[PDB]
């Protein structure tokens, strides 16, 4: 069957996940260029709701023009019963790949970790703080990762493993994303989140917060790369390296 959006036909190749009022299509245009449909039933959302769902298409489509780290919006159609999303497809998400992968390419680690900062840093010159990272916000698109979500959508099986320890103390600033981009690299590097082996959660948050519980850094080739883990899991945000910091940062820099 077909989607029309602003009076252009796509032809659905298949759904990529499953979701409920909320789904994506892989999808054809006329001249079979490929794309990716977000369709959004707006028939049970409240005005809140509504409201942030605008706000995050509103940054999408404004941020588009200033990073290709973010993933790109090239039209939408949103009446008060939908919305449709054209965008630009990916290959496969972030936590999808890693997730049937033992080891990765050294190189290529570095160079994800090159666009995940570009895309980060890009929210964060317009005033957004994702706070919510995890490598499911990532897309992979011919070799590249590209940020396809800012975490302003609302009320729309969790993971606390990428959380931040200023959150849950305070029961959140630009270094709370350094904390789960942190989180995000240390599992590339280690194939484990830092407080993955804690299966009790509450534990688990205990961990995060707790100065005695010191996080383990087995030694690696890339003494660069060991001490960004270190910089970006450092539990007081003062202390905690800036994302311009990590731009200038030798894992990022030297060849
Ligand atoms: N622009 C895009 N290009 C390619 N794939 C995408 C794009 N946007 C989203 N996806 C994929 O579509 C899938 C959507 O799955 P689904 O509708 O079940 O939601 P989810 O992301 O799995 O979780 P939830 O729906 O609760 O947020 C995800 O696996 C995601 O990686």
């Amino acid at each position: 069957e077909c989607i029309s959006v602003k009076g252009r036909i796509y032809s659905i190749l298949k759904q990529i996940g499953s979701g409920g009022s909320s789904k994506v299509f892989q999808v054809l245009n006329e001249k079979k260029q490929i794309y990716a449909i977000k369709y959004v039933n707006l028939e049970e959302a409240d005005n809140q709701t509504l409201d942030s769902y605008r706000n995050e298409i509103a940054y999408l489509n404004k941020l588009q023009q200033h990073s290709d780290k973010i993933i790109r919006l090239y039209d939408y159609e949103i009446t008060d019963q939908y919305i449709y999303m054209v965008m630009e497809c990916g290959n496969i998400d972030l936590n999808s790949w890693l997730k049937k992968k033992k080891s990765i390419d050294p190189w290529e680690r570095k160079s994800y970790w090159k666009n995940m900062l570009e895309a980060v840093h890009t929210i964060h010159q317009h005033g957004i703080v994702h706070s919510d990272l995890k490598p499911a916000n990532f897309l992979i698109v011919d070799g590249m990762l590209k940020l396809i979500d800012f975490g302003i959508a609302n009320q729309m099986v969790g993971t606390v493993n990428y959380m931040p320890p200023e959150a849950i103390k305070d029961m959140i600033s630009p270094k709370s994303d350094v904390w789960s981009l942190g989180c995000i690299l240390y599992y590339m590097t280690y194939g484990k989140t830092p407080f993955q082996q804690i299966i009790n959660q509450i534990s688990k948050l205990h961990a995060i917060i707790d100065p005695n519980h010191e996080i383990e850094f087995p030694d690696i080739p890339e003494k660069d790369l060991q001490d960004v883990l270190k910089c970006c899991l450092k539990r007081d945000p003062k202390q905690r390296i800036s994302i311009p910091e990590l731009l200038a940062h030798p894992y990022v820099q030297i060849q």
